[PDB]
């Protein structure tokens, strides 16, 4: 059976708080009236959501109403809780309200508004300088979750909403986020099949806190390589093939090994034998102002199988890569 694994930072901030804390099937939900904001337009449909914005009819203020798509009623508790455990912490989405359409008796989370730019035209004109500063606050973001006991499990560019003007950000759906307690077996089909650690793509359950650093990597790759996504997979079974092709397979398989990971027999034709290759590889004329030996270095230290060895969001935000994004904040 597999190794065991448990969190290197973090570990144990549950296990020493009230239950309620963490006991979210148990929390008891005040619904309120959803007729308190009339929904002006559609934002985007989702897979567990509706999203609109919406005004507050007693103030005027623009808000947002994200409609939950049916799903068992104790994961609609769990993001609750933790929204109401996280509201305030830096870069964190704010709940406003939770409501309730009182024709259909559907329920729906209230958000606050973001004058939000999408990266489909942004992370195309960014300076290597807007890379590091809004990286930095992604990091704020994890870090804070992380020694909040949560896993947010869903990194993902559509995910980081980013005001431009006013140089903000928030780290937003924090519907597949998790309480981290050592010992617990997760699901593994969480996640965009991009940004899936590699113990989710053979099924390692014992995860913790560093899935949401693979996703962070991702992220990175994808904005210094100008390359979206990085890791192209057709499916789950093929992304650890892509994977692979860049870390190599020796350093997986010892992966495999060192937890006694048990491979699919899918796996074992369609992986092969492959080398680790060297960054540079992926720089090009039209990407190289956005790569340095830090960013590299850097994103290195995410990009790793072994989700014990890849960098705390706390340890990340030490990197040199930041230094100067560190020093411009004083
Ligand atoms: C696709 N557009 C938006 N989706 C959101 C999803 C959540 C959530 O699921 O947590 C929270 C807030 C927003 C949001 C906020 N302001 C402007 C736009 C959006």
């Amino acid at each position: 059976g597999p190794v065991p694994s448990r969190a290197r930072v973090y570990t144990d901030v549950n296990t020493h708080r009230p239950r309620e804390y963490w006991d979210y099937e148990s929390h008891v939900v005040e619904w309120g009236n959803q007729d308190d904001y009339q929904l002006v337009r559609k934002l985007g449909r989702g897979k567990y959501s509706e999203v609109f914005e919406a005004i507050n009819i007693t103030n005027n203020e623009k808000v947002v109403v994200k409609i939950l798509k049916p799903v068992k009623k104790k994961k609609i508790k769990r993001e609750i809780k933790i929204l109401e455990n996280l509201r305030g912490g830096p870069n964190i989405i704010t709940l406003a309200d939770i409501v309730k359409d009182p024709v259909s008796r559907t329920p729906a989370l209230v958000f606050e508004h973001v004058n939000n730019t999408d990266f489909k035209q942004l992370y195309q004109t960014l300076t290597d300088y807007d890379i590091r500063f809004y990286m930095y606050e992604i990091l704020k973001a994890l870090d804070y979750c992380h020694s909040m006991g949560i896993m947010h499990r869903d990194v993902k560019p559509h995910n980081v909403m980013i005001d431009h003007e006013h140089r903000k950000l928030r780290l937003i759906d924090w519907g597949l986020a998790e309480f981290y307690h050592p010992g617990q077996e997760y699901n593994v089909r969480v996640a965009s099949r991009y940004f899936k650690g590699p113990e989710l793509l053979v099924d390692y359950q014992m995860y913790d806190y560093s899935l949401d650093m693979w996703s962070l990597g991702c992220m990175l790759a994808s904005m210094i390589f100008r390359k979206e996504p990085f890791f192209h997979g057709h499916d789950n079974y093929d992304q650890l093939v892509r994977i692979a092709k860049v870390l190599g397979t020796e350093d997986l398989y010892d992966y495999i090994d060192k937890y006694n990971i048990e491979l699919d027999p899918r796996f074992n034709d369609i992986l092969g034998r492959h080398s680790r290759k060297r960054w540079e590889r992926f720089v090009h004329s039209e990407n190289q102002h956005l790569v340095s030996p830090e960013a590299l270095d850097f994103l290195d230290k995410l990009l790793r199988y072994d989700h014990q060895s890849r960098l705390t969001a706390r340890e990340a935000m030490e990197h040199p890569y930041f230094y100067t994004v560190v020093k411009d904040q004083a």
